[PDB]
């Protein structure tokens, strides 16, 4: 297994645990705690739609250990800069929060969602959580130096930046994930023509780019942003991050063979892609562990309900199969309205699925070998509801609150 | 709010948190992960009746951070000395576990449960647990050095053991809680004439005992071992625990200064008394915070259900009152076949109630004012299933797992 941060998915939640819902809703930000009698219940009153005036046009809400205790906080970029709630370890966490730096906000560096990217990752394998964002020269990092106090934001590559050098959110795409297996985040980037590596150097700083494919990009394979979706996730179980893809034709696999450099592009799964029915705007594709492997498995929300093809344990796979009558399109989810992640929430190293829908919080457990037992209902909290909690003015996040 | 570990309680319970269930089975460790959908699994193959030959008469188990990482290990005292099976952060334990030290155990230094005590704590405040033994000639301690490399077991002093003098389970009480108030667990005997403190120094030793309190023991007031139970707990909510018994005629306490002076012995809840008919047999009694404001309440399984005393915040009382028709005698409540516990299952710092009863592990919760809803059932296992969770065979604690 690796630990993975993407675009789609920038908080890595646990393979084997309890994942916790976050959700940044219109009055505050309210926590559901995976636990014997869920309650959600309003932790902050900021980071909010009505109150601190967070927009999803402008503004990245989070979490993220900013501490080292273990315990996850609350991070959002506002204006000013970025804002930290802290989780106490006793369920309780800071309000108001505090601003920790004045830099990767929208008016303290002029970030914007629709030319940067802003992640929290714990980049020297020190315990806390750096401040790592794709801006306009490049990526700048600030080091978390304990205790909250944040050190300068610092241009540590020029690459993958708006301006440095042409790096477009409707073109490219920019992870961060273990490609060596030395347990830091390198930096990997979908360019043009190829499939980039940035290695990670240990002290907050990233090496220069290095080619390493020559596929799974915009003008390479043909690969666009929205219609066919990239992975990076141990596929092989030798703790290091492979590349997969969602093409025409189905999934197409790059195996990690060497510390960061990688196998010929196979097509594995003759499935998840445009030939066989699945859209960027109806069908989102994941992949998670279903089975306790340590290898990623490949699973899609499609127009009957879910499909899943199990990895056999060297990035090959068994073919897809319907496993779940629900959280598809026949049954009203809708990429508008709802979401859905794939997440372990019962600590068997299985992901189950869970469900933000039309009226309820629903789930279906692993039955740890990848089939799915009955949809049940969690919750009311956190679903559209008319919507309080519409995609557009609200944000729901799974992350695991004890690291 | 003040972490302590008595005899019966040797494992310290977040008084705001999840409280998860560890049961040592017939066939394993069994962990109850609090979690929205709880699936019990068999984490190790050991320390058990049926694995590893481990007695309830001979051994003891317990859960502790053994490493440092906030991790709960599973920590057990058998034949040829301490075991651990670390708990990787991922809900998983090493299996089989591993020998940290060859002492503390029934053929590894003649430890015996009805003559010693053994137990885990941050005596240090280091971040990880030392091994604390009340033995033969006083207090050993075996100073955990980090990465399982425990020192030689050290008489740190000459006072609390077996012939040191003279202290017996039949008639004393040793218990580890912070009375000075500087953060170190201090040694708390309730020995024939006095209650003495043993003041935690700081760095692996404890000062010679000295007499604080001229009661609650057996030649002091007339205190006996199974019919009047005493605690130790923050009953005035600053840091510093305090001191609190179950006599004849009611509840009576003595008050930490805040620095382990202790005043007068006065009574302060008529009632949870041998005169009010509370037997050892029967009756189990508990301090928690039942109110989340910090400051611990009196909880009783008496005949007909739960009754409970609520502090005011100076460790004063309202009346006591029965807040639950349930885990009592009338329901089938026994000793010797079930467990009870009052533990915050919930994050909202106002402990629960849950009882491993005769086919189901049932919960009550509290509303957040000291209050308790309908029983609830978590699950049928831990329950006694005659008799796959005997008491005589099997351990049931409760424990945060992730700190
Ligand atoms: C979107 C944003 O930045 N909102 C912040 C709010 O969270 C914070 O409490 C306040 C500081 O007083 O400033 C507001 O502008
Ligand atoms: C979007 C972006 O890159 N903003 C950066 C800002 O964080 C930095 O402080 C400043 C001076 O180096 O340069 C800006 O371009
Ligand atoms: C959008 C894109 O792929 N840009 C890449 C750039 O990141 C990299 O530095 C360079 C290596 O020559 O190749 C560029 O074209
Ligand atoms: C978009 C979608 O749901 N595609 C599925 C395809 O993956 C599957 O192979 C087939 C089952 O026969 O049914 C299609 O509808
Ligand atoms: C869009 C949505 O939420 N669809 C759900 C469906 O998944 C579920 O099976 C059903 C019964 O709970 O309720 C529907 O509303
Ligand atoms: C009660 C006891 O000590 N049992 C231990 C067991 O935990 C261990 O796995 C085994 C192998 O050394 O040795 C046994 O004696
Ligand atoms: C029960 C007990 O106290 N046993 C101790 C043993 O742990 C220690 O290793 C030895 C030498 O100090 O002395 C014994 O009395
Ligand atoms: C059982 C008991 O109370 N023993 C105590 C002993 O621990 C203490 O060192 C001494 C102080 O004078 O008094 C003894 O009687
Ligand atoms: C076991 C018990 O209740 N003993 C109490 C004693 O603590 C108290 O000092 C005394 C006052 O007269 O009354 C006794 O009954
Ligand atoms: C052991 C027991 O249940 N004793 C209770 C006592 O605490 C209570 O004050 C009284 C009146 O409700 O009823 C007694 O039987
Ligand atoms: C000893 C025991 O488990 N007693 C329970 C009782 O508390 C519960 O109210 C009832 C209904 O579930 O079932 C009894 O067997």
């Amino acid at each position: 297994t690796s630990n993975v941060i993407t675009q789609d998915l920038p908080i890595p939640v646990a393979s084997r645990g309890f994942a916790d819902i976050v959700g940044f809703g219109l009055d505050g930000v309210v926590i559901g705690r995976n636990a014997v009698n869920l309650q959600p219940f309003l932790a902050v009153k900021n980071f909010a739609q009505n109150a601190g005036g967070w927009l999803t046009t402008k503004h990245v809400r989070l979490i993220a250990d900013t501490t080292g205790t273990g315990k996850g906080d609350i991070v959002g970029f506002g204006n000013a800069g970025v804002y930290v709630s802290v989780n106490n370890g006793k369920n309780t966490f800071a309000d108001p929060p505090k601003m920790v730096i004045a830099n990767f906000g929208y008016d303290a560096g002029g970030w914007r969602v629709e030319k940067h990217l802003r992640y929290l990752a714990d980049i020297r394998k020190t315990g806390r959580a750096d401040i790592i964002g794709f801006g306009e020269k490049g990526v700048l990092v600030s080091r978390n130096n304990g205790g909250l106090n944040f050190g300068p934001a610092t241009l540590v590559l020029k690459d993958f930046g708006y301006d440095a050098g042409g790096w477009r959110l409707d073109r490219h795409l920019r992870f961060l994930a273990d490609v060596t297996g030395n347990g830091h985040l390198d930096i990997v980037g979908f360019g043009d023509k190829h499939v980039f590596i940035s290695r990670n150097n240990g002290d907050g700083t990233f090496a220069p780019a290095k080619s390493v494919i020559d596929n799974f990009c915009i003008d390479a394979g043909g690969w666009k942003i929205g219609d066919h979706p990239r992975f990076v996730a141990d596929l092989t179980g030798d703790g290091t991050a492979d590349i997969i893809g969602c093409g025409k034709a189905g999934c197409w696999v790059a195996l990690n063979n060497g510390g960061g450099v990688f196998g010929q592009v196979k097509l594995v799964i003759n499935d998840f892609g445009t030939d066989k029915g699945w859209q960027a705007a109806k069908h989102p594709r994941f992949i998670a562990d279903l089975t306790g492997n340590g290898r990623g498995d490949v699973v899609g929300f499609g127009n009957a309900g879910v499909y899943v093809a199990l990895n056999n344990g060297d990035g090959t796979f068994q073919s897809a199969k319907l496993v779940l009558k629900d959280f598809g399109v026949q049954q009203g989810w809708t990429v508008s309205k709802h979401r859905r992640f794939v997440v372990d929430l019962t600590g068997d190293g299985c992901a189950d699925i869970i469900g933000f829908g039309e009226k309820e919080t629903l789930v279906s457990y692993n039955d740890g070998k990848g089939n799915f037992g009955p949809v049940k209902a969690l919750t009311n909290d956190f679903s559209f509801s008319g919507g309080k909690w519409a995609p557009e003015t609200t944000v729901c996040w799974m992350a695991n609150l004890d690291s």
